[PDB]
């Protein structure tokens, strides 16, 4: 009923594609600005095994094996995702991010030459459609359809 992204990562053995980085990014806030809404301890995002998929389509953040500021779940999500983005390549080796996507995940963990909040994040990945008004449907279905999918490779 619900695939941790780790799972998704071992069953596809290869990398997620850009666009459900966008999802996975936006669903998960999401899902931590109304957690965050209902004043929930926050939790560090560790390794891929945290980031539960829904059926229905939503990305929730679960606590880990195991003070922690907003800024750096944020962070931990965006390593994960890249890192997840990256499955299966060495080290010589990386992978060409369109920039758009580059430049979200050099934010959300610190790496450029501003983002202080689950809402900001959000606002960025809907701003990567033609119709910003169409990220909350849009992101759904691209992870519905990663869940879906992924339940067809068992």
């Amino acid at each position: 009923d619900a695939l941790s992204l780790e799972e998704i990562l071992r069953l596809y053995n290869q990398p997620i594609n850009e666009e459900q980085a966008w999802a996975v990014c936006y669903q998960c806030c999401g899902s931590l600005r109304a957690a965050a809404r209902r004043r929930q301890p926050r939790h560090r995002v560790r390794s891929a095994a945290q980031i539960r998929v829904w059926r229905d389509g939503a990305v929730t953040l679960a606590p880990a094996a195991d003070q922690c500021m907003e800024t750096e779940v944020i962070e931990s999500l965006g390593i994960i995702i890249y890192k997840a983005l990256d499955y299966g390549l060495k080290e010589n080796e990386e992978r060409e991010l369109s920039p758009p996507l580059e430049q979200l995940i050099d934010h959300m963990a610190n790496t450029v030459e501003a983002i202080r909040s689950y809402r900001d994040v959000m606002k960025l990945c809907a701003a990567h459609l033609p119709t910003e008004s169409d990220a909350p449907n849009h992101y759904q279905a691209v992870c519905r359809a990663l869940f879906a999918e992924t339940m067809e490779l068992h």
